[PDB]
C-alpha cells in the first residue's frame, strides 16, 4: 500500500509555482496508482522573505504535515510525500530518523540544501534543510539525523563555504556522473532508505542531447536507483520543487516524465 500526502500551504516558497507543481504531481499519482491523497495546508504567495520569517509563517503546515508523516510512517506502508519545497522535509526528516534511526537519507538535490543561518547567502529556508535535520541548527521541528546517514546525491558546484560544513559534518557527495545505481547502493549498505529528489537536479530538459555530456543527472539515472533500492528496505519517497504552472502543457510533460523515474518503486509497494 502506498499512503499519498501532499503538501499545499507555502513552506518558504520563492518559485510560483511549485504549490501547483505539486498538486499536479499528486494528481498523476493518484489516476495512476488508484490513490486519493491526503493533503495538507492552504496555498499563500511566493516571496523573497527571510528564513526567519517564513518558517513561523510555515509552522501549521509544518506540524500537519509531521503528523500525518507520523501515522504513514508508523505503520506498514511506503509513505509517499509530494511536497511543495525541499523546506517541507524540516518537518519529515525528524520524523523518519527518530522511527528509523539506522535510516540512510538519499537527499537528490542539484543543491546541497546544507547553509545555517550564520552561512546562507540569501536567507532562503530550502537551502537550509539537510543541515536543519542534521542539527547544524535549530528549525524547531526537531532534528536527529545523523550526518553520517545523509548521502547527496548529483549535488555540484557547491559554495566553498556550504562544501567545508559538509564535509566537517561527514555527509557524503556523490555528483551526477558518479550517480549509478550502484554507486548508490553501495553508500546505503545495509541500511532502510529514506530517498528525498528536489527536481532542480535533473539535467535541464531539452534531451536532444545525445552529443554532449550532461552536468545534471539524467531521468534515467534517478529511475535506476528507483529500481536498485529492494521494495522491503524502502521506507519513503519525498518529490519536492516541480516548478510548472497547473494547467499547463509543461507540467504535463513534467509529470509524465516524474511517473516513469519512480514507477518501480511505486508499482512494487502498491503491489506488496
Ligand atoms: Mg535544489
Ligand atoms: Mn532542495
Amino acid at each position: 500500500m502506498i499512503d499519498l500526502i501532499v503538501s499545499q500551504g507555502r513552506v518558504a516558497d520563492r518559485a510560483a509555482w511549485m504549490i501547483e507543481g505539486a498538486a499536479r504531481t499528486a494528481r498523476a499519482l493518484e489516476e495512476r496508482y488508484g490513490l486519493k491523497g491526503h493533503y495538507v495546508g492552504e496555498p499563500a504567495p511566493h516571496a523573497d522573505d527571510d528564513w526567519s520569517v517564513a518558517l513561523p509563517q510555515a509552522r501549521e503546515t509544518l506540524v500537519a504535515v509531521r503528523e500525518a508523516a507520523t501515522e504513514s510512517i508508523k505503520g506498514d506502508n511506503l509513505t509517499v510525500l509530494v511536497n511543495n519545497t525541499c523546506s517541507v522535509s524540516l518537518a519529515t526528516l525528524p520524523v523518519v530518523a527518530r522511527e528509523h534511526p539506522d535510516a540512510v537519507v538519499l537527499y537528490i538535490d542539484g543543491h546541497g540544501d546544507f547553509n545555517t543561518p550564520e552561512t546562507t547567502d540569501t536567507g532562503y529556508l530550502g537551502g537550509m534543510v539537510l543541515s536543519g535535520a542534521c542539527g547544524l541548527w535549530d528549525s524547531g521541528h526537531g532534528a536527529g539525523l545523523r550526518p553520517e546517514q545523509a548521502v547527496l546525491v548529483g549535488s555540484r558546484d557547491i559554495d566553498e563555504g556550504e562544501r567545508e560544513l559538509i564535509r566537517k559534518a561527514g555527509v557524503r557527495v556523490i555528483p551526477p556522473g558518479e550517480a549509478t545505481a550502484q554507486a548508490v547502493l553501495d553508500a546505503v549498505k545495509d541500511a532502510p532508505v529514506w530517498i528525498h529528489i528536489d527536481w532542480d537536479v535533473l539535467e535541464p530538459g531539452s534531451i536532444p542531447a545525445d552529443y554532449t555530456v550532461p552536468d545534471g543527472m539524467l531521468p534515467a539515472q534517478i529511475r535506476a536507483v528507483f529500481e536498485a533500492i529492494p521494495a522491503e528496505r524502502l521506507i519513503g519517497v519525498e518529490l519536492a520543487e516541480l516548478n510548472a504552472p497547473a494547467d499547463s502543457e509543461r507540467a504535463e510533460q513534467a509529470v509524465a516524465v516524474i511517473l516513469d523515474m519512480v514507477a518501480p518503486a511505486f508499482d512494487a509497494a502498491a503491489a506488496r
